[PDB]
């Protein structure tokens, strides 16, 4: 079996991407943002102190003849900007996009982080890293891509991310009229439970391909790009006028700029990320500063591949028991 489902980005800014899924049943549709990076299913519901909702759709397992409590389960979760949430874990029958998962772990928010609350398009987070990075104890739980790819045609996701228009994730099946030439796939390392893999090098505008290594973690779930302060320095270095801020947290740089764009290497193919995507807008309104796509990973400690970089491309999540990660130009 497939699935498909259409994702949609949450402002004009393209922070994050949510896509509709069907929780149990009756159905009760919710908008997931998919994360790559992380690996539990958690949903806002009627168990989230009310406080902490502001305009959320909550999953109400009481209503769902197929709900079940995972009796003694507890999930509880710290995100790499300082997010979290916690509370227990119900097993439902989980529908992506026409594709059924029965007996998924839906890990129910009692408590969420305030950076959830005031973002009231995201009913919750769908994750997509390797399961050993679940957090529900004391017993560990599969996630919706792996409880679901005994029955898919084929073990793999594929994420088509829109510049400023919706895109699409597909389950089980390569769509090849996505993109134009070949997929480039390239080897994944999975020991610590991301889709981790190893950029080749990375030219700005139109100067010279650096063959270099970076190792870095494809990630849905992050917006922007974040790479080693050598590669970040050599980017901004070519906009005139820009400078890393400590007050604002990253590079900035004049909005009446034009920016190159920025190329990275996968095996001997070469992803374009065009430099329009790299404008993230003014730091506050009304301002002619503007925040840059790509920041330095020196505070974070790995380089993440997040959607500035992703929505350049049409990306395979291959999740074959020798994992690999393909990339083709669209
Ligand atoms: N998108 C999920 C996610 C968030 C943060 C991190 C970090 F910061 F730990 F690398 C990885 C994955």
């Amino acid at each position: 079996s497939t699935g498909s489902a259409t994702t949609t980005p949450i402002d004009s800014l393209d922070d994050a991407y949510i896509t509709p899924v069907q929780i149990g049943t009756p159905a009760q549709t919710l908008n997931l943002d998919f994360d790559t990076g992380s690996s539990d299913l958690w949903v806002f519901s009627s168990e989230t102190t009310a406080s902490e909702v502001d305009g959320q759709t909550i999953y109400t397992p009481s209503k769902s003849t197929t709900a079940k409590l995972l009796s003694g389960a507890t999930w509880s979760i710290s995100y790499g900007d300082g997010s979290s949430s916690s509370g227990d874990v119900y097993t439902d029958t989980v529908s992506v996009g026409g594709l059924t998962v029965t007996g998924q772990a839906v890990e129910s928010a009692k408590k969420v982080s305030s950076s959830f609350t005031e973002d009231s398009t995201i009913d919750g987070l769908l994750g997509l890293a390797f399961s050993t990075l679940n957090t529900v104890s004391p017993t560990q739980q599969k996630t919706f891509f792996d409880n679901a790819k005994a029955s898919l045609d084929s073990p793999v996701f594929t994420a088509d991310l829109g510049y400023h228009a919706p895109g699409t994730y597909n389950f089980g099946f390569i769509d090849t009229t996505a993109y134009t030439g070949s997929i480039t796939y390239t080897a994944v390392s999975t020991k610590q439970g991301f889709w981790e893999w190893t950029s080749t090098g990375y030219a700005v505008g139109s100067g010279t391909f650096k063959s270099t290594s970076i190792d870095g973690i494809a990630d849905t779930g992050t917006t922007l790009l974040y790479l080693p302060a050598t590669v970040v320095s050599a980017y901004w270095a070519q906009v005139s006028g820009a400078k890393s801020s400590s007050s604002v947290g990253g590079y900035v740089f004049p909005c009446s700029a034009t920016l190159p764009s920025f190329t990275f290497g996968v095996g001997s193919a070469r992803i374009v990320i065009p430099g329009d995507y790299i404008d993230f807008g003014p730091i506050s309104t009304g301002s002619s500063s503007c925040f840059g796509g790509i920041q330095s990973s020196a505070g974070i400690g790995i380089n993440i591949f997040g959607d500035v970089a992703l929505k350049a491309a049409f990306v395979v999540f291959n999740g074959a028991t020798t994992p690999t990660l393909g990339f083709a130009s669209k």
